[PDB]
DNA sequence: CCAGATCGTGCGACACACCGGGCCAATTGGCCGATGCCGTCCCGCGAACCCCTCTACCGTGTTGAGCAGCAGCGGCCT
């Protein structure tokens, strides 16, 4: 359903340096965090995608300069899913207060980064592609995709709807049972944010399914 | 041995899923229209600011070294 889209996400070929920072700082706030252990601070960001994690370990060492473990061992233990979990330990806090999740010498940052917000663009979608590649769905429960994301906290959630906006498409926050996620509901929006993110075959797929049965 | 955990199954509740209705709260944000103080400018005079002019006892002076060219001189040549 979705795994295709993220292998498609995955596959596409970034040039710009900012974009591909934007990036990384999405999927880091939204799949990954920070633990102090043994007096020094260690990064853990989780993914249950094949390619996005390399793509994310190669980003991470082209441009923020450290390096990373790669490990596949699953933190669920059911090692089905193969959730990958990648490592950073030498430099980690260099690492946490250059990419954004820290900063000012205090606590961890509740939303995006300033820096990924008010940017051009092509960061908002690209951060808007790394959030979709960390955490969300593709349901086409009934009539729409409710092309849902969750978000850790309310501040999050409404910075990608506002990045979205900025994108002429619409977007809507909600919270439910306590967790909170943006979602957008009309095919036309749908198909315009997919088309815009990169993918292109699942972008045909979803416009043929939908125009078909609807 | 055999009894609770786990799960099957069942009944109900039920938190909303819908996608569609039918009104509303808050909250407007424009400048509408009316009233009022400040920027610009046009003198008005006056302080200063710069230039020009004139004063008639009279009075009359400021190292060493290397290389090259020119002036004076001894001495032929006519």
């Amino acid at each position: 359903m979705t795994a295709a889209v993220k292998d498609e996400i995955s596959r596409l070929p970034v040039t710009r340096t900012c974009c591909r920072k934007a990036e990384v700082s999405s999927i880091l706030r939204f799949a990954g965090g920070l633990h102090l252990v043994s007096g020094r601070i260690v990064i853990e960001a989780e993914l249950d995608t094949a390619m996005a994690a390399r793509r994310l370990k190669r980003d991470i060492l082209e441009i923020f300069g450290h390096s990373s473990e790669l490990i596949v061992m699953a933190p669920g233990g059911l090692r089905r899913g193969s959730r990958f979990v990648v490592r950073v330990v030498a430099g980690g806090d260099q690492l946490a207060r250059q990419t954004g999740l820290v900063d000012g010498r205090g606590r961890p940052i509740r939303g995006l980064p300033p820096q990924v917000v008010s940017g051009a663009t092509c960061d908002a979608e690209a951060a808007w592609r790394g959030a979709f590649l960390a955490h969300g769905s593709l349901t086409e429960p009934g009539r729409s995709s409710s092309l849902e994301v969750t978000c850790p906290g309310p501040e999050a959630a409404l910075a990608l709807v506002g990045a979205a906006r900025r994108l002429s498409i619409a977007a809507k926050a909600r919270e439910v049972r306590g967790v909170d996620r943006v979602v957008v509901r009309d095919g036309d929006a749908i198909g315009a944010l997919l088309t815009r993110l990169g993918a292109h075959e699942s972008v045909l797929a979803w416009e043929e399914r939908r125009m078909r049965r609807e």
